[PDB]
């Protein structure tokens, strides 16, 4: 079998960590014996179904230090499942808001978590895979602070307010071209990667949360940046500003990106 | 036959009016002998198909003195053909180019055509059926100054620029609402109705000619309104003024649009 | 041609009368049969959608009376599915007593607030007799014409225009208007809905106000199902009380007859005033 | 499908029906593949295709369900007819049957806490997974080999007890919002769980037993709670009236009703 | 398809073969339902699927074609085998048989003229409907009763009128863009008709008769011309160099070319 | 079985090398067969496209040489389609010789330009060998390794890439590297490929200009039918122009062999320079 196949049986669920109007995701126990994420799919049209054998076929080729790790699917039956690696500490926004003056973390730690995220991102790049989705919600957070990109999930349900609707679109971390134009690229993606450092140095507000879904997009095309946030030094709101070039072309590569930052981290 | 069904043997094709990358237009005479325009759609996919059979099971349906007339239909082989009145004159924006200082147009005529324009609107918003790409390319012009609304046809072939890419969308008549968050109303038709007024009252210039279609947006969307024409009455002006409120609400119904606009037609 | 079947093309639309998730309704000009209906056209339609919709028309086609909205035929050659009725120029009876409440003319008559009773009273009786349920009797739900004729006006798309009526369980139930085996059971009978009829009743002599406006559906239940009864309207006479009273005893067998409850309206109605 | 897990018909011999329902029998058997051991047989012979999707979905979600305190479950056949479920074989049967046998030698205090602990564990698991059971009861447990208690997720119940029902929703293990409203959440099953732990403490009486299933209704809705039980110290009526606020949301979890029912278990008080 | 034109096999009586091919024979017939008259009826044996369906395309299209100058079709049948499509019978045949016949009585200037007229009439409707022929030449117009010329749309031209191809493409009747880039449109048609007047004016030549097909190709692409017929006027020659521009763009329309020939027709010059 | 079949889950893509209408290109890792290759992956895929994608793996299964890149096998699992290559780290050669050219190192030796055509000549033995015509040689379509090793990188998406290269008809043909049979009658055969092989030993002199730079397709055809022959390069040596002559010859007949081109080649190779 081409794909990574689970067997139902050499899986048991433990608890429920997320629900969605599509899918929940469990903790449970993989036999040959090791704890994991499953994403369960109930709502299995075939339409939906063959979206996830796609989903699947993909995410069985993708493999990366900083990409939450894909061990298999089974469509033998229902609910249809996905095998990840579970990640202990869950989702960066609700980490960030856990570990936040509401100790804190550390600069060293909070350049970490930019840095990884970083990562992620320049492995998609160089596959020219456009994520469309990047934020904190959208990252997951293991022991030790390893983060990684866990795809996108049920975000749209959970993170409700984040998204509008038309189709529900994450706005306040899209640039005006991706508004405007509806363009979907690498260099959407930085910008959006800008708006996560954002969400990092703010230990996770939503973008203009003063703000509005309708105001919030005549802010983003109307050019206004981000304030530069307490915990932020300014060689790091300028890594944000270098995502923000209005023009995608003058944004900043992922890679030149990644490199400040673990230049940063190690050497604060 | 619930649909009106043309028989193929009862056309005969004279010369082609206009091609695309779907369909031809051909005038054609119709035994049972008068003109007639036949939509010839040679690129049938079963998708294309049955597209083509949803659209004339609503055709058969709509009537108005200000809607082109639909005759007919016939899915009996290839290419697909539905049947129309023939519009002698073409289309208004081809018309309204002929037709000016490039004599010109009596301003009871320019009137008695956004008046007979506007009545064709007022049909469709009681029917609360939006149209999303009106333009005096999707009008037509028959004997005796008869305008009416000729749905769509392949006009973003043959006014290629009026569009732009994503889809290709009407930008430059199209309010923010229906550009920034993609809702298209009867409200957003009223708008484009304003953009309308203003064609017939240029002799058909494209809005923001001057301006390419990436900036074209950053005009709409920031606000500016398109200049008062020569041609034009301020009475006229006002019209369009509210037609363009920034706030869908505060923009005129058609119905109101259309009295104000027969008053004047009537007595300049 | 077993169900009566109109041409698409013999359909001419004028405009939209209403609007729901499932469907839209316009008044339209009909062809042979020139007079004006009011069309319903569903643009869902998957099948399990388009067979309750012909299930619905097989139906429909055998019933006929004087107080049940007429039905002219159906088209289900292609999309939008069309079912074609009579057209009621004033809509449904619930925005309709609204209208034409103390919120000249002036407000109806106390005559005319019978007469209106009467004539659904007389769509449930033929209703009851072919020991056919509604399940969902409500004025939203009857249509109003030229000098006051008044009709059962069926399903539409009640639950999407009239919304805060029903409440979820994913079945969307007329709880206010409900008796209680129809709430706690779920048993739906002639009986569950004659108690719908005396809910009827107080909306016409309300001019329409929902039953238990000030309570949320959970504590509308709670009244409903603990016994408490809706006060007797301002403009409500003792003896159409009575008839509600009649209509809403907890013992769906001790209930009045909707037959009964048509002849004593029918009697109010023809008798001079104070 | 070698995904849920199969068992083979020849690897089985039924020995003798245990139960007998309107959609499944049920029959203890032995099973080779331990060259040998008891379990116990669903037999499904309705076997409409509705009836028989709904099987192999049942047994594709039990499948992935393990607790010490659910009814273990080996495996499924649908290689023909009858379809066949395969679970651990608990030799005392329903909890509510066992509590009547050994109820006026009657089981210690201690004892009856150890079984509402262990029913209480199994509906943690359940709420954990944010899995609604919608019909706990004692007769919807059953009991082991050393006092061991489980839940025995489907079967035939409403057949067998059938009074407990009326027409079919268990209105006496039921609240207000379900009866109500029809809702059912892990809220719903906490206040079933407190009815549970009356059954329990009442050696497996039904609940307003002396009431009719219309007048009982009357009662659960107007607001009056269950009579605290002779055998039942106030302690553990407090954990009852706990499960029984009106309001779901005032209701105890039931991560902390098992919390302190396991440790009353293993330090019961004075009564 | 009671849209396009049915006739009836059993209300056709065929005569004689006229023609034959690799996917036709056409065959004089009678027609009943005007109790009686005589067509021509193409019969395609071959058959396939893919066949049949390129054969009910083409009569959909020709059903809707009229014009006093294009074949006149009068139906269709696929009841069957072999596959029929009915015309009108012309009874002198194709132009180029007709105009080696009638030449060195020969053919006055004002018919020959005539001739080019009425072709040129039959590719101003093509051209109106923007609809490409791609193969214009004397062989594939037929000649009726008066001398009625009219264009005799699909047959089996490449099977009888062998080396007028090369594999397989009419070069002598094909402009240097056609050759060369494969471009077809209503300039490369112009281009044709152009040649199909030199065959008129040479009593039915084919043009380049003394090369052979691969150094044709060399002198079309070269520039090279062909010669004036002696029986040719100069302001016909006109004609033909205008249908001969190597720029399509500077090529005249067919319906210039069609208006002068139709007005020399009615009113020749001297030669 | 009988083409191999790779498994997706033994693929980890690494990164795009190259992109297409019809397909993308990666650099990945290939577990068992950890070794480094080239996907080709196609998310088009209607069915007469999966086809001609088997089609493809079956012939490309049974083919081997030293110089036609080598394919490891095919997985038809699900999509995105997918082909697994030996991976040519320096790509395509005419990207290649532009790196490598006058626009240190310094601009490729002779001996390495030779090094180079004779490895090409050598992969197009083999195909004539097999009476199998490529149809689009050119150096866009040779792929570069490691130490200059170069070989025969077949199809991929080179119409979407190379764009100008191709003019339309809807096909779109390597006009600049057709004889005139192959422009006039399309006639393809092996004496058309030694032709564009000529073609392509003058992109090798010219570190990869496109044939007739400075003239469009139409009148790049008007030089080609006509019998213009290509300038000699200020790079190539004239004993190596007469092989380009050898293979330009107009009668098919009268052309070189490519085994002979590719001898002359390989002679000249080895020879010490001026
Ligand atoms: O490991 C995963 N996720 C996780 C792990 C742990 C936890 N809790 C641990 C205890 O304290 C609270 C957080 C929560 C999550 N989730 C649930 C899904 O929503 C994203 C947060 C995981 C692994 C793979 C896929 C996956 O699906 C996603 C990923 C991102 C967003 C949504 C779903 C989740
Ligand atoms: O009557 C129709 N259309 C027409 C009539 C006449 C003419 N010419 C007459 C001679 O001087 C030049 C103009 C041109 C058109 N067209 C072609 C289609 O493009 C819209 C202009 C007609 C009728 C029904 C449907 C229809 O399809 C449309 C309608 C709007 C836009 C495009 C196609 C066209
Ligand atoms: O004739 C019908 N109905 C009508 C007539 C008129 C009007 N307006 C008149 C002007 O002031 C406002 C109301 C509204 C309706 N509607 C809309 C759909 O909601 C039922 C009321 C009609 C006739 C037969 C069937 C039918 O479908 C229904 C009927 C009731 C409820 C839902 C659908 C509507
Ligand atoms: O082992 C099981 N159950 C059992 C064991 C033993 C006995 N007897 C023991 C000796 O004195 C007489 C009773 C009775 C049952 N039943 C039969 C079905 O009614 C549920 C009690 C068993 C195991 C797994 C699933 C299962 O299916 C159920 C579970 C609950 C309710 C109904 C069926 C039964
Ligand atoms: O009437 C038709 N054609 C005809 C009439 C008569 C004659 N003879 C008349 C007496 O001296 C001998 C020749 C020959 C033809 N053919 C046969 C097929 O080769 C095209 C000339 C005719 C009518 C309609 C369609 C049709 O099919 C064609 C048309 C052009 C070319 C080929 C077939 C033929
Ligand atoms: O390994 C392969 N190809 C490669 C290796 C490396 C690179 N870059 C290296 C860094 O500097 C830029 C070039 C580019 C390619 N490509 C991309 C696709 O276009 C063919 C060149 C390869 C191997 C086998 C098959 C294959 O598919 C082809 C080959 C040629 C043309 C089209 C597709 C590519
Ligand atoms: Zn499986
Ligand atoms: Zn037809
Ligand atoms: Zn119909
Ligand atoms: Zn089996
Ligand atoms: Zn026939
Ligand atoms: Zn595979």
């Amino acid at each position: 079998a081409c794909v990574h196949h689970i067997k139902r049986r050499d899986i048991v669920l433990k608890w429920e960590l997320g629900e969605g109007a599509f899918g929940k995701v469990f903790l449970a126990e993989c036999h040959n014996k090791m704890l994991v994420a499953v994403k369960a799919l109930k709502e299995a049209s075939e339409s939906a179904r063959q979206d996830f054998q796609r989903e699947a076929e993909l995410l069985t080729m993708l493999q990366h230090q900083h990409i939450v790790r894909f061990f298999g699917v089974c469509t033998e039956g229902r609910p249809l499942l996905m095998v990840f690696e579970y990640m202990r500490h869950g989702d960066l926004n609700r980490f960030l808001r856990s570990h936040g003056p509401d100790g804190p973390l550390g600069l060293g730690q909070l350049l970490a978590v930019a840095s990884q995220v970083a990562a992620g991102m320049v492995y998609l790049a160089g596959l020219h895979f456009v994520h469309r989705d990047l934020a904190t919600r959208n990252c997951l957070v293991g022991q030790g602070l390893v983060v990684k990109i866990g795809d996108f999930g049920m975000s749209r349900d959970i993170y409700s307010t984040d998204y509008y609707r038309v189709t529900m679109l994450p706005i306040r971390w899209m640039p005006p071209e991706s508004i405007l134009y509806r363009k979907f690229t690498t260099e959407s993606d930085v910008w959006s990667f800008g708006v996560v450092l954002w969400e990092i140095f703010t230990y996770g507000k939503q973008p203009w949360y003063q703000l509005s879904n309708t105001e919030a997009i005549d802010c983003i095309t109307q050019g206004r940046e981000l304030e530069r946030p307490r915990a932020c030094p300014p060689e790091v709101y300028a890594i944000m500003r270098g995502c923000w070039q209005r023009e995608p072309q003058q944004r900043h590569s992922i890679k030149d990106v990644h490199a400040r930052l673990q230049a940063l981290a190690q050497a604060p």
